[PDB]
């Protein structure tokens, strides 16, 4: 649209822009399609809302939220259609995939313990950046996270509890919530902060730690909390090195103010990341 107007928005764009394809198949994102920028011949991932009324004001949110962060880390917004019906918010498409079915395919010879660790400070960054914005994530986990060329990952939010066709978002009063992903206040109290993020970011290095295993392999849903409550953590993973492992520990501690800050937990990646 044109500088001169009422809100002009420099993120709305022309759909007759881009060229729609089919779906993501990836676990299947719902209504995100691959679609082409003919302008930069670029292939981006648009998700689109046009019959599903409901979510309108929730779509709208999300875009809105979306032109607020800007992080090498976080997935990229090129821009909306949030103008004429069917609206579409356009991100960059990731080469690769979610990071979780990622690590469940990938060349592990490729994706070595070196590379887990770089995956792993990549993510954390992104978080302390969110941290610092005074940004909560709410679904942190490797379902949620992309990558790239290069091993590059960027951290997103899909929006899977609807998808969710399994155990993985097990139903909480008309909202789904990742149980295993869930810090305990969150699953008491139903308070959510950014160390509740800390919690999750501990599970979702367990995730990469086993190249995508489920988080408490076994062990049913109604019996986390009370296992938690009593002390009991998933065990390192085998061949992860203490020192993640510990970091991990610390992301669990029962009271969240004893959680390390994704600054400390970035700089400890970092440093660790020598050698
Ligand atoms: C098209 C699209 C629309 C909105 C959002 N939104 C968010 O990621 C987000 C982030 C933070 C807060 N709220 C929403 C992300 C995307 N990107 C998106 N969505 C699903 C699959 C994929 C995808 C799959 C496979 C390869 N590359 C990209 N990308």
């Amino acid at each position: 649209m044109d500088p001169s107007s009422p809100n002009y928005d420099k993120w709305e764009m022309e759909r007759t822009d881009i060229t729609m394809k089919h779906k993501l198949g990836g676990g299947q994102y719902g209504e995100v399609y691959e679609g082409v920028w003919k302008k930069y011949s670029l292939t981006v991932a648009v998700k689109t809302l046009k019959e599903d009324t409901m979510e309108v004001e929730e779509f709208l949110k999300e875009a809105a939220v979306m032109k607020e962060i800007k992080h090498p880390n976080l997935v990229q917004l090129l821009g909306v259609c949030t103008r004429e019906p069917p609206f579409y918010i356009i991100t960059e498409f990731m080469t690769y995939g979610n990071l979780l079915d990622y690590l469940r395919e990938c060349n592990r010879q490729e994706v070595s313990a070196v590379v887990l660790l770089y995956m792993a400070t990549q993510i954390s960054s992104a978080m302390e950046y969110l941290e610092k914005k005074n940004f909560i994530h709410r679904d942190l986990a490797a379902r949620n996270c992309l990558v790239g060329e290069n091993h590059l990952v960027k951290v997103a939010d899909f929006g899977l509890s609807r998808l969710m066709t399994g155990d993985t978002y097990t139903a909480h009063a008309g909202a789904k919530f990742p149980i295993k992903w869930t810090a305990p206040e969150s699953l008491a109290y139903n308070k959510f902060s950014i160390k509740s993020d800390v919690w999750a970011f501990g599970v979702l290095l367990w995730e990469i730690a086993t190249y995508g295993m489920s988080p408490y392999p076994g062990i049913d849903l109604s019996q986390v909390y009370e296992l938690l409550e009593k002390d009991y953590r998933m065990e390192r993973p085998e061949g992860c090195p203490e020192k993640v492992y510990e970091l991990m520990r610390a992301c669990w501690q029962w009271n969240p103010s004893d959680r390390p800050s994704f600054a400390e937990i970035h700089q400890a990646f970092e440093t660790m990341f020598q050698e």
